DNA sequence: TTTTTTTTTTTTTT
DNA sequence: TTTTTTTTTTTT
């Protein structure tokens, strides 16, 4: 039993990246920025890499530009990969369980 | 704040919880948690407690409570021991966030 | 375009009644309490589930379980015996939705 | 111990009703709109203390928002002596509210 | 068309 | 009492 949720508002960091899988399947990412008050109550931007995978993939990468202000629900995923060792990236992903909203 | 960043955990604490204070007088409690869907997976979670709810959660939380988590999405940046930067995303909850021990 | 999520954590207030519909599909009944404390303060929330989660929930839930609800708000008009209209606003568990039963 | 959380984005149904309490405090009303597809539902959200003075000053007729708040089940006498029940989302200080667009 | 439960009293860009 | 165009049962 347990709950995994990510909500996001805020604005994409450049244009969208669209890759398509071995069967097809749109996969998109973006990076996200929102901004968070950082002891006078100031401003800081936090960075979110968000993974779009099927139909909101393909309708992420049509209608999202750099600088879209956008809606995003998804899920935490922190994937182990491995360079020259061990490294990890959290992900906001996106998928049927998710949701996104194109603002404005 | 321009944006909204919301994270929404339920899951179990994955050992008892390391609390630490500073010359500032607040608590910072961290904590792993484990969500899980069903084969059955399993997501690993860095969450960082600060003020009352850091002494909240140092005191009542054990592991593998189960236990509700409200916060929002924090990576940080370091350089490792090989000069290497590396980056980990924590779940910060403090005043802006909520935790609720579950049982 | 929008969006419309509701997260509820708290308490059944009794057995959940389930009703099967001609088709075999289940919609199952619940109301849910949710409190904050100062005296307390009970709010009471009408949960309805559809689909699968209306068969786990009929299953699952009894007076007094804990429970995770995620939904979508819905207000239904019905005119009374008085003549007059009124209002019901519910939270509409389905295929969009959730329900993790805790503790 | 429990939550009480509602996340809506929709757009605003007319312009923002403003009212003043005894203390100085404002307090904000606004009907909002969600649709999915294509059925709308319709949501009285009530705003209070800060977040009311910037509903108030920056809402409008067709205003975009995102709102975070709490159901409030609250019970009124109608006009005729007798119970009305109106749910509602409080947005306060445990709240969020961000203008769209 | 009532209930539950119980250890937590100042949200555009990478 | 009207706004706005594509989610069944764990312990690092």
């Amino acid at each position: 039993r347990g709950v995994n949720k990510v909500i996001l508002v805020g604005n994409v960091g450049g244009d969208p990246e669209t890759r398509y899988m071995p069967n097809g399947n749109a996969v998109t990412n973006i990076t996200l920025a929102t901004s968070e008050s950082w002891g006078q109550q100031q401003e800081r931007t936090e960075w979110h890499r968000v993974v779009f995978f099927g139909r909101l993939a393909e309708i992420a990468g049509e209608y999202l530009r750099k600088g879209s202000q956008v809606y995003v629900e998804g899920s935490l995923r922190t994937r182990k990969w491995q360079g020259q060792q061990d490294r990890y990236t959290t992900e906001i992903v996106v998928d049927i369980n998710g949701n996104m909203q194109l603002l404005g």
